[PDB]
């Protein structure tokens, strides 16, 4: 509930950006706060304010700050694919992710340090977020399957390589091989057995952290596994 805001400073003697956001006009950022809250990577979500480093914040659900769910979704997508689940953990990626989050909350960049490689970093993030909307060709379908008999289901949308986890009820085995979902169900399987193919396996509730009038900080956890799913109608006979 009550959490201290920690930081790691990114300072290379470089003006990272010259930006404007709300009342804050033509502000030069010559260092960057990489925020942590209780071990977890956080982002500033009010680009016109300074954060209260070292102070006790109160955690509340992200919806207290932002009503619009599509925005809340997008902010968690950018956090997730941009940095937390990204292969590149560099200071530059963190900054790019923070900067992209800030673009959605009204920040405008007049100057950007060329060494960020910002446009290329941003583009790869938006591609990852857009691809996460795509679902398998068998998404939401019901398919009959006899107990014992191994079934194969082809995803003609070419999305199964993005699957990070598989949930199945007891008595159902489900594996991925290329664009094929390989399935077998036994007598312990329920009559309608749903397989979930998750894109995200570190799902949680996104929190906003507030200390006084200082900058609000988000632990922007994705709250949806973004699964393609398929329901098997298990034939007992
Ligand atoms: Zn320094
Ligand atoms: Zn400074």
């Amino acid at each position: 509930a009550q959490q201290k805001l920690d930081v790691k400073w990114i300072d290379k003697g470089i003006n990272w950006i010259v930006y404007s956001a709300k009342d804050r006009e033509n502000f030069t950022m010559d260092r960057w706060a990489k925020f942590y809250v209780n071990g977890e990577i956080a982002f500033c979500i009010e680009p016109n304010k300074e954060a209260a480093i070292g102070a006790v914040h109160t955690g509340a659900n992200l919806d207290t700050l932002f009503k619009d769910q599509a925005l809340r979704n997008k902010l968690t997508m950018i956090s997730h694919f941009g940095y937390i689940a990204n292969k590149d953990q560099s200071d530059e990626q963190y900054i790019a992710t923070q900067m992209l989050i800030w673009e959605l909350l009204g920040a405008k960049y007049h100057t950007i340090y060329n060494g960020l490689n910002y446009e290329a970093r941003k583009a790869d993030i938006l591609k990852s977020v857009k691809e996460a909307e795509q679902r398998a060709s068998f998404h939401k379908q019901k398919k009959p399957i006899k107990v014992g008999e191994k079934g194969v289901f082809v995803d003609t949308n070419n999305t199964l390589s993005n699957v990070k986890g598989i949930r199945t009820p007891s008595g159902v085995n489900a594996k991925i091989e290329g664009n094929k979902l390989i399935v077998t169900a036994d007598k312990n399987a329920p009559d309608n057995a749903t397989i979930h193919l998750d894109r995200i396996t570190i799902v949680g509730t996104p929190l906003v952290y507030t200390s006084g009038n200082a900058q609000k900080v988000g632990v922007l956890k994705p709250f949806d596994p973004l699964d393609s799913w398929l329901t098997l109608q298990v034939i007992k006979n």
